[PDB]
């Protein structure tokens, strides 16, 4: 429930389906134009499989 990439209480709750942490939307943007893995798999690209946790 608290961010891979910093440990953030996320403002976009956040899940890539190889990882499946929740993550900031923001954390992950930063670390996926660094190398585009996912923060705990290291699979590469992360923002072109997202899960955004909306509140619907």
């Amino acid at each position: 429930m608290l961010c891979a990439i910093s440990g953030k209480v996320p403002r976009r709750p956040v899940l890539s389906p190889k990882s499946r942490t929740i993550f900031e939307k923001s954390l992950l943007e930063q670390y996926v134009k660094d190398t585009g893995n996912d923060p705990i798999t290291n699979e590469p690209l992360s923002i072109e499989e997202i899960v955004e946790i909306v509140p619907s």
